[PDB]
């Protein structure tokens, strides 16, 4: 019921390491997100395996898996390699070279593909990232999870953790009534560098970021999400 909908754009650029194929062999790529949405690039010749192809997808998964497969056609079609990408809304939107897994029955071992993968920021998502966290009633084990701060109403907000390839958060915390602030590193919690918490009558959630620049952005975002009057006290 706390649903996000992301635009996912995949721009397949080119491949390198395609030496075995004849120059006039047709190559193309398929790009798919788990859930049903699949797209193909145009046909390219092996002499020039390049596409300026933008594939526009759309998913409910904050942590989707993007499977890109390279094919040569003409007995079905032969897959020459694949990559599986795991992008987040914070992932780099630059073009990136990736190594493709090759069946080792074809001599294209240094076979790589250049790719851009972009997840847009929907308007009801205020902030996302990975965080160390433990709580009294939710996230009851010190563990790093992926979080999204979703605006669930004109005045209500929610801290939502997600698992891989899930449309709905695994757990969530309604932030109304909570007070967030920076805290000194809490003892006995192995993992986490820059700590903070969300606290209220009855509940306490401990948070830790790996970097303090990432902690500042979180604490400030959550301060506005809770509507607390207490201003956080940084170090």
């Amino acid at each position: 019921d706390v649903l996000l909908s992301f635009s996912l754009e995949v721009v397949i650029m080119e491949v390198q390491g395609l030496k075995s194929l004849a120059p006039n062999r047709i190559v193309y790529c398929t790009m798919e997100v788990e859930g049903g949405e699949k797209l193909q690039t145009d046909q390219a010749e092996a002499s020039k395996p390049t596409w300026g192809t933008q594939g526009d997808f759309s998913t409910t998964h904050a942590l989707p898996a993007v499977k890109v497969k390279l094919f040569t056609e003409s007995l079905e079609d032969k897959e020459l390699g694949r990559v599986i990408l795991h992008p987040t809304p914070n992932s780099p939107k630059q073009s990136e070279w990736h190594k493709m897994t090759v069946s080792k029955n074809c001599p294209d071992q240094d076979l790589k593909i250049k790719l851009a993968v972009r997840m847009d920021k929907p308007q009801n998502m205020k902030h996302s990232g990975y965080l160390w966290t433990i709580g009294k009633n939710v996230w009851k084990r010190w563990k790093k999870r992926f979080f999204v701060l979703v605006q669930v109403s004109q005045y209500t907000f929610a801290m939502c953790s997600y698992r891989e390839k899930k449309a709905e958060p695994q757990e969530l915390l309604q932030l109304d009534g909570y007070t967030v602030d920076y805290t000194d590193p809490q003892p006995g919690l192995e993992g986490g560098r820059a700590f903070f918490n969300a606290v209220k009558e009855g509940d306490t959630v401990i948070f830790a970021s790996d970097d303090e620049q990432d902690r500042i952005l979180w604490v400030q975002a959550m301060y506005r999400a809770t509507g607390q009057s207490h201003k956080p006290v940084p170090p």
